[PDB]
């Protein structure tokens, strides 16, 4: 589990979005596993605006933050998980590291702020849904 709180936006994995998120929907994309909902309260998270490929992510299943190198956001084939079939996922960054389904929502951060959230796992890789291209999260 986990979310990004930027301005009046809540960013979550689409597969973990609640009824309240859908009832306050701003934007969603299945291919990216992202959904954004509107919030009453101001969030303080800063979204990274950068092309960093090193950062730190939170792994709930190990109660640890791990420094990682990660690929640039790409269209990648993802094997079946407990929450998605085998399919292509877009805007996905991969690192070597641990990721269980419950780790989805863990933040990946670089010196510039929040890069993305854990979205995929398996075969000793962790995949992150990038948010750094969603420049509109910074405004409205
Ligand atoms: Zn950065």
């Amino acid at each position: 589990s986990g979310a990004i709180y930027v301005g009046n936006y809540r960013v979550v994995n689409r597969h973990l979005a609640t009824h309240n998120d859908w009832a306050n929907l701003v934007w969603e994309d299945s291919s990216r596993d992202l959904l954004v909902s509107s919030t009453t309260a101001q969030g303080c998270d800063t979204i990274a605006r950068c092309d960093c490929q090193t950062g730190v992510y939170y792994c709930s299943s190990r109660r640890k933050h791990y420094p990682v190198s990660f690929s640039k956001p790409s269209l990648i084939f993802v094997e079946a998980s407990e929450y998605y079939p085998a399919r292509y996922q877009s805007h996905l960054m991969l690192a070597v590291g641990h990721s269980e389904p419950g780790d989805c929502g863990g933040i990946l951060r670089c010196q510039h702020g929040v890069v993305g959230i854990v979205s995929t796992g398996g075969n000793g890789l962790v995949g992150f849904a990038d948010v750094r291209d969603l420049l509109w999260l910074d405004e409205e």
